[PDB]
């Protein structure tokens, strides 16, 4: 059982390089529009307190160099939507997949295609943390890298990368330029909220463990939502809602372990530790697999 | 720090579906050849002691149904090279990337594109264990999925999937059809050797932790190579060779921590554990990042 990313080919054909002045980063080329972080128009002078509308009026179409591989794309228009810049180019991307822009919720997972100088370099699975950061792996130049899910042939883009917080976690926007979390695109003192653990995902992963033959943590007991949430709060876990319990319905039916039966196991795992054992080859309780992730990996959905 | 796979697009355009009898698995379509596991030609009565030469001579081109998406590829000829079947088709794959076939050694990492019915389902990072198995994630029908690395725009194919061992780990071939390890494509009792931890990789990972600002596991001690190996074997770690020490030279220079000094830290980590702490997000010592992997992800 592994963190599995979506196949990235449909997204790779959308990645381009955008250069504005001395700043290079990545853009997403779909139809005749390249999307990228609006902070590409910042100089080190105005990174501290940018006036983006003023900085954008000062720029012209020619201030943006857009390169799809070795081919230059001519920019014929520019505009801003929230914190993303939209560069109209004269050529529609012939590799544009079926796609949509979606905003995800904390706890949901997605694949990240990390890119540098417009070139895809690596792919990995991420989750949107409860504090709206993501624990990514990004070097300088990674901005404009995107996160996505694939459903049938349709790519749902949910994340565009903007910045790294002092603690090393990452912050970005959806593809309409709306930030995830209480963050702003300016170089200033910013810190994530105290993070919490994604309870429903931990449960999903315990079900994955059971499905894969790791059963030592199961017990005879059950609990109540009310009782478990008092433990969840104590251990900095997200509260468990009736909606979560229902989403775990399928896994409860396949394994014959009811969610509040699995909560009793989880409660004991939190209250007494793991007694030097492991679960799915992990010494920690993993919280970046959704219920859907568990089913898809134990069902082989293409 | 993440287990990062290579972008899979170049491999995706090569995956096809191969059917023989009642068996369908995946094939790898490069130029005008489709590579797949030869056990596609087995029936239910053939799985214990198949005579592949005898099964193959009885096959005609039209017994192989190859589909690339909704397009059916016409099989022009077939031959067997070790444990892979090479199906000649009348159409070269126009999406054929720059590629090569490489055989890897234990400790090496690669990306796996897990596929079913010729459709890619997911991508993940894997390593060749010292006992020549891989700890993959494969369901029924995953045979023919390949493992690969990409350097510049060249795909090096290094693994094709054939079977699951009773312990749940996985066995397969290089793209010339030679199995990794003592395994054979028979459903006979086969035993994965005792596995060990890939020491040189754990060290590389500890260097990565130092690069990203963790020094809490260092200590004032050094060790001889021999003394390190005597201790580490007691934890079922692979022997560290002088080759391994040389390989770690660049990471040693960048961090200023001599290889044998990092070996001293590892000895202490094995002795103490982490005492409630984590290293690069893990509560265990990670051994599926190589020295090259660390360099690529940190710079
Ligand atoms: C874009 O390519 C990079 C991606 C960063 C770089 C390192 N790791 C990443 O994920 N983005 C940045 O460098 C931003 C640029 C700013 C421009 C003005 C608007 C805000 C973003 N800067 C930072 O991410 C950043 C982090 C940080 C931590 C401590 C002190 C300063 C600091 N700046
Ligand atoms: C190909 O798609 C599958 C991949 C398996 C299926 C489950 N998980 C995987 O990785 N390959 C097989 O099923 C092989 C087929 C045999 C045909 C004859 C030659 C040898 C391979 N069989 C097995 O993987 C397998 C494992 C196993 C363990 C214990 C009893 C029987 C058994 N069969």
């Amino acid at each position: 059982f592994r963190k599995m990313a979506f196949p990235s080919g449909k997204v790779e054909g959308c990645m381009v390089q955008v250069t504005c002045g001395t700043t290079t980063l990545n853009g997403l080329w779909l139809d005749d529009v390249v999307y990228c972080p609006r902070h590409v128009i910042c100089t080190s002078e105005d990174m501290l307190n940018p006036n983006y509308e003023d900085l954008l009026i000062r720029k012209s179409n020619h201030n943006f160099l857009v390169q799809a591989g070795n081919v230059q794309l001519r920019v014929i228009g520019h505009s801003m939507q929230n914190c993303v810049l939209k560069l109209r180019v004269d050529t529609a991307n012939p590799k544009t997949p079926k796609y949509k822009f979606v905003r995800i919720q904390p706890g949901q997972t997605f694949s990240v295609l990390a890119c540098y100088n417009g070139s895809p370099s690596g792919v990995y699975q991420c989750a949107m943390r409860p504090n709206f950061t993501i624990k990514g792996s990004f070097l300088n130049g990674a901005c404009g890298s995107v996160g996505f899910n694939i459903d049938y042939d349709c790519v749902s883009f949910c994340y565009m990368h903007h910045m790294e917080l002092p603690t090393g976690v990452h912050a970005g926007t959806d593809l309409e330029g709306n930030f995830y979390g209480p963050f702003v695109d300016r170089q200033t003192a910013q810190a994530a909220g105290t993070d919490t653990t994604i309870t429903v995902n931990v449960l999903a992963w315990l079900y994955a463990a059971v499905i894969n033959g790791d059963r030592w943590f199961l017990n005879r007991f059950t609990t109540t939502l009310n009782d478990f949430n008092l433990v969840a709060m104590k251990y900095n876990y997200e509260p468990l809602t009736q909606d979560h319990v229902d989403i775990l319905g399928p896994l409860s039916a396949q394994t014959g372990i009811a969610v509040l039966d699995m909560c009793a196991s989880l409660k004991e795992l939190l209250q007494n530790g793991m007694n030097g054992r492991t679960i799915l080859g992990s010494a920690l309780l993993e919280d970046e697999f959704t219920p859907f992730d568990v089913v898809r990996q134990c069902s082989g959905v293409t």
